[PDB]
């Protein structure tokens, strides 16, 4: 389970870090699931394009979080949205968010089950 | 949709910028529509390999482009494949094109 | 076929060379086969986070690799542990591997076909 942000905009290490830690107590408080287990991140694309233009641009992309469905999916999205246009100036209409669940398609191990 | 270009080739910032535009360019030329919702980017990942080496190689990966056939794939492969020989001096041998077909939201329904 | 190791653990280039060299030589070995179309990739992440923290993590995803299945990927995954745990002294559990079989669903193309 992952939820990346994916973006052209250039912001330090503390801010960032800060940002994902907002982003998934968002994600656990709409979805009322404890996530114990997330992974987020920040990937800084410089070069990264929308609609044929290199303005700021946040791209985030959920993947196998269980738990998303009618209901609430389009209460996290405007959170996150929200999240992002304080913290990082960009224009809401230059965020997407898209939800995938990769779940049953992938073997999954944690290196803790070899020693 | 998606057009990634994962290369271990550092270009500078506005040569990467006129090399994805031409990327987009032929999507939409050889597709026949507009590219109005297309991300593209430049993936600097300098100790990508290919085939146990780390020589020049790019890496493009297509998702959900609309309108994917038989019959304009190949045209689009090999039209990418001669803007980045051209722009990136990578052998042909050491591009790779892939195909990957694939709930999201506008943040303008919110702000 | 890509073995990528997105991480926020930050080593040398040579070192990521001989890391990812070993890790396609485990993926050859168990496979019993050669990795010769494979990808891989150091993939550094320094904002990356897992349950919370970001302390050091290794995330190792494999996807469309060929005879990769139920009676090896466990084997593997051990393996591609013991690398990790060894060259970038990651807790094997801040490493969590992951493997995706899309090799049916999508056109591919070597620009060779083009040039050369």
């Amino acid at each position: 389970p992952c939820c990346e942000l994916i973006t052209n905009i250039s912001i330090p290490d503390d801010k960032a870090q800060n940002t994902l830690s907002e982003i998934e107590d968002a994600i656990s408080n709409i979805l009322g699931k404890p996530v114990a287990y997330i992974m987020s991140n920040y990937d800084y694309q410089k070069n990264l394009r929308f609609s044929g233009s290199n303005e700021g641009y946040c791209f985030v992309r959920l993947t196998s979080i269980g738990g998303i469905n009618r209901s609430n999916n389009s209460l996290l999205a405007d959170k996150i949205t929200k999240i992002l246009s304080n913290h990082l100036s960009v224009k809401p209409r230059r965020v997407y968010i898209e939800f995938r669940d990769c779940s049953a398609q992938n073997f999954a191990f944690s290196g803790s089950l070899f020693g």
